């Protein structure tokens, strides 16, 4: 049995319900093949595409590159292909569009379905992307080794209140002293690097009003101090997008988000 917390027992059959199986992503600083799920690092990129460039016209860097078909299979996720998330690297707010979280101003994310395999024809040198003057949130290349697992919904996630019918002020201020334990202790069976799952912020989910439907969550990295990922004061970043859009393979109007203490 997973523990819960004692008045959350009788929720349990609640919970299990709301499981979804997710890819745990356990990383490794070190140095990734081209056509690698990875974090940072180079990525694969034809040289007849035009990399991607911020608002600004300078080239961004890669944040992380997923490859479908290194990653266990879940329901509505792509068989195969490349999906690579950019972010500019001069900013101070790692890319993230404060207006809209899905307008890729100074983000970029950047799906392959036909990976070319002629090694001449993609791009070796990524020198000419540039420093800024802030750090990376992530400063060193990092492997990736998937587990497919399965996990109950989180608190932090909007969906929370959906499985349990009302706000969670109201949910968990049924607990009355033991409010604060039962709710941290949730939240934190979060959190860590992952593709699919429920979501983890140190703030608030962007999604109830402004962004409904963007229910499937497709890569969350976490600030670890393995790989020398931060994101400001040890936050957290994740992407989403909409069932439909999944199922089109369309990845125009992806939610990227990131925030911390």
């Amino acid at each position: 049995m997973n523990h819960l917390p004692e008045k959350m027992r009788p929720y349990r059959d609640l919970l299990e319900k709301s499981a979804k199986e997710y890819v745990k992503l356990n990383v490794r600083k070190g140095k990734t093949g081209r056509y690698d799920s990875k974090i940072a690092g180079d990525p694969y990129f034809p040289k007849h595409e035009t990399y991607p460039t911020d608002e600004n016209g300078q080239p961004m860097k890669l944040l992380a590159q997923i490859n479908f078909s290194h990653i266990p299979q879940l329901d509505g996720y792509p068989s195969s292909g490349i999906l690579q998330f950019y972010i500019s690297v001069h900013d101070d707010v790692y890319g993230l569009n404060f207006d809209d979280r899905c307008e890729q101003k100074n983000f970029r994310v950047i799906y392959f379905e036909n990976i070319v395999e002629n090694d001449d024809e993609l791009v070796s040198d990524f020198s000419f992307i540039g420093t800024g003057e802030c750090d990376f949130p992530i400063l060193s290349e990092a492997a990736v080794e998937p587990v497919k697992s399965s996990e109950w919904v989180l608190p932090t996630d909007f969906q929370f209140e959906q499985y349990t019918g009302m706000e969670t002020m109201e949910f968990f201020g049924q607990f009355g002293e033991d409010e604060e334990d039962i709710y941290n202790e949730l939240a934190e069976n979060g959190f860590g690097h992952k593709i699919g799952g429920y979501a983890s912020f140190t703030q608030h989910d962007p999604r109830e009003y402004a962004y409904k439907e963007h229910t499937i969550m497709l890569l969350q990295i976490d600030s670890d101090d393995d790989i020398d990922s931060m994101w400001g004061d040890v936050g957290i970043a994740n992407f989403f997008i909409t069932p439909e859009d999944l199922r089109k393979k369309d990845f125009s109007n992806v939610l990227y988000n990131w925030d911390c203490s």
